């Protein structure tokens, strides 16, 4: 696609979907800001895409976030992608797992995404942000949890982030997908059998590659999805639907 | 996008939606064969997009479509979307318009899919198949009960495609819009205030554009939604989320 | 509960649910019209519960139907309950089938129920009205995609009757249960290997008795649930959250 | 109902619908564990309902309520009740009102969920746990993005509980209301303006009444609802269908 003029944060940035997001961006004419909490990450992806602007911060920790974006400067598109999964039966859920959960997976989108509407309002443009979600909002899955309770959450912030943010031209979307094999889906799918059936229930009989999240996600950044707003797209290899 | 030396099939291709999602495939490079009710709508069609093949029945009449049908060949990506609307409060329904809404909105969408889902599998070829449904197949409106009714079982009838068909490599996908400004969104939208006061609800302050219909079903029937299969994309300006 | 001085209908009430229902509000005090297609399980109904008025009709047909139940007179509860399976994978389903069953399944509920709600109408009397879903309205189910539609269509009509009869003070709700076994559940559960495998999947291993389904209708049509219209009360054993 | 033989424990019972929840079950013959901020709400209620257990702690401190309810004994039914709103619109937002919102809203939920699940299980006794959620897990409200939040957390947290917990024969489900005038309620509708539109757009024309989500939440902790758990009842009005 073309977004030649526009600038566009990627969180989460260093792995997975967040670092070929922002390659892909990039790639796009995109001026790209990638936030991520390794900064080694960092230096190997500003080789491979010359002209990014590397931001180094723990997503989780507010004040951390605050000093290092509150001046980052105009951001036209948003992806909040950062995240993590600890992994623990309900049973076994500890005060630090639901704080680490919280603030990284869901705090860090309300700030981030604040900071951003502001700028987006105050120089009177319209915006598009997306934000990572996963199936997991809709259906359970074992040892999830806190990480699904995320991500429910997820859904109502981005519907209410499209009702309130809406008639400032800001549209709000997220892409929810299944299982994805980067660091973070081989660690939930480590059991080869439980993946083996997990896998089989799949109507597509797959899990999801990450270039199909990144076209998702591309999809609703651009002009091509001008009148979605508040819901998401399921990049679930159908998923939902056994 | 590159739909060249795929075949599509597009219903209700005569005006709205259909025809411009036709004119779109046709200058993607997709040999398009275009279903409608009147004929002269393909004769004007033909002249727009010289190389569509143009197929005039009622959809509504299981025995015509099966012999229109029966034999146009190889078939890749098909966009169920042929619809009407009989605007009746709910005490006021009768059998004949609960008759024609569901053959025409409900009972071709499993006949033309079953034609052309045999094909592909016995071609042994991947499919998309894209479902026009609406909004409303989730939220209410005015003198639409019956019609919402064919898209509620929509829904249904989409995500059981996706379950069955997925194993064969076909994606099965649904498309909901808002009001879009065609014949039909005009006369479901004729009360003014209604009008203006459902606009007002709208996040985005305004209703879907054909354009960003046909964007959505383009985005459904190619390769960069790989992963997407049973559910849907809402083209509702953030109305969901009112 | 207490339905002393109330008249209810109940369709599909020769056989399973809704046979236990017209018992539950018999024994409740209220006046029952029992309507099922099959006359004998009429007569046998008559002799355990004395004073119910039968009325032997098939809910297919729009004109008996009319014929059957156009003086009944005054009715306060309506269990919109009668319904058929004709299973069949979805290449496989026939003009026939499709016909069937959503003129059983889903035109009877919208003639049935005008009737009635005009009458509460006219009276000026508050009513509940429950259809009879499933959790198929919702998730998948092998070889029921033509029954799954009409599900999924009564979700949407639910839904439309609870906003337009709101202001007539009539709530309309659903309940959706899994799996029972009726005469239904046997059938649709007719393969030891997929049974079981069915059941495992349940969080509460287990299949939903009639009892707990009658139990939920007799709550929504109670004044327990003054402030509960439109949606739908799962009786699934957690299936949903599998 | 009847409770005789049975321990309830209800977060929030100071006010509102918790102190309704405990006078209804005290009544039913369960003995109630009563838990709320205000001692001075526990003195009141005592008196109303002499044999009930009080237990004063702030619920967002987690040693706190470790300490308070570590020893509390044998519970079979769990309302988790207790919640507080912060309003203020996205841009508004503020660390502090996210973090009290999701340990008094959520956090306390999981732990006082674990403690309870632990001795059910320790027991070997089955268990019905409710927790107290709102429509707006589903629908978006004016400066209630934070609450809502919380609350579309909840469904999750529901549903992945009554899949981990469904193999040990407990239930979980939840109550969704819409405005309800206790204080609560009060605060949320403050702008006539407002609660007057928003009155209009129900269904029904009205808010719920606090004793039909006390009835909800009877009906759910009963052996009335055996096959239910995963989801929730939606004590709306009908607004969902607006
Ligand atoms: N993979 C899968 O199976 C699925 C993933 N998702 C979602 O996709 C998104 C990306 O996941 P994925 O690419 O798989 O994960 P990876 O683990 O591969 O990448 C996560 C990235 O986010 C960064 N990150 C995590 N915490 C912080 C933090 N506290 N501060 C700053 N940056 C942080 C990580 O940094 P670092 O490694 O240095 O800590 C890493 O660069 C997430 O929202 C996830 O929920 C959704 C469905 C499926
Ligand atoms: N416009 C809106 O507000 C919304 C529309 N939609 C959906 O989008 C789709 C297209 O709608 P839209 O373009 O607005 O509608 P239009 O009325 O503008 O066009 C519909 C087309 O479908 C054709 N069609 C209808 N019945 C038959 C039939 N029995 N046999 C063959 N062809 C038939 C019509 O032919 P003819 O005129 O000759 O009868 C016409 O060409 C529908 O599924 C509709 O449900 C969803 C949400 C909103
Ligand atoms: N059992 C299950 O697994 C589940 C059932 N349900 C729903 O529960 C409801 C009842 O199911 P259940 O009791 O199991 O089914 P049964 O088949 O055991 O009973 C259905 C009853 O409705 C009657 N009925 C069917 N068609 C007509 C008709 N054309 N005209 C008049 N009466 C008719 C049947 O009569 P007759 O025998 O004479 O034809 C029978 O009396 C249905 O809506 C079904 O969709 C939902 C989920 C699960
Ligand atoms: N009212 C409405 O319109 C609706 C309410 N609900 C839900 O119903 C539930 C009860 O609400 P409602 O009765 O209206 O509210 P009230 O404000 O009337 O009562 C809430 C009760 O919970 C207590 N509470 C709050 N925080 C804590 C805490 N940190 N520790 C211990 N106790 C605490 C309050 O104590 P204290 O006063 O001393 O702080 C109070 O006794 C909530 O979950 C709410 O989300 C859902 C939909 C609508």
């Amino acid at each position: 696609l073309n977004f030649s003029g526009l600038r566009a944060l990627v969180t989460g940035a260093g792995k997975g979907i967040g670092r070929d997001t922002v390659k892909a961006l990039h790639a796009s004419g995109a001026k790209v800001v990638a936030v991520t909490r390794t900064n080694s990450d960092l230096v190997s992806l500003a080789k491979e895409c010359p002209g990014i602007e590397p931001v180094c911060v723990d997503l989780g920790d507010w004040d951390a976030t605050e000093k290092a974006l509150g001046g980052i400067g105009p951001v036209d598109l948003l992806v909040n992608n950062a995240a993590l999964v600890i992994m623990q039966p309900f049973l076994e859920v500890t005060k630090e797992a639901f704080d680490r959960s919280f603030s990284v997976n869901l705090r860090s989108v309300f700030q981030v995404s604040q900071m951003v509407a502001r700028d987006m309002i105050n120089r009177g443009v319209p915006g598009s942000i997306v934000n990572v979600s996963s199936m997991v909002a809709h259906v359970t899955f074992p040892n999830l949890i806190t990480y699904s309770s995320t991500k429910g959450a997820m859904t109502m912030l981005t519907k209410a982030m499209a009702m309130e943010l809406g008639p400032h031209k800001i549209r709000v979307n997220s892409v929810n997908p299944t299982v994805v094999l980067t660091d973070m889906g081989k660690k939930v799918s480590a059991d080869p059998e439980f993946a083996r059936k997990l896998k089989e229930r799949h109507p597509l009989r797959k899990f999801a590659e990450v270039e199909d999240v990144v076209n998702s996600i591309l999809f609703l950044l651009s002009d091509r999805s001008a009148s979605t707003s508040g819901g998401g797209i399921l990049v679930d290899a159908g998923y939902l639907a056994s």
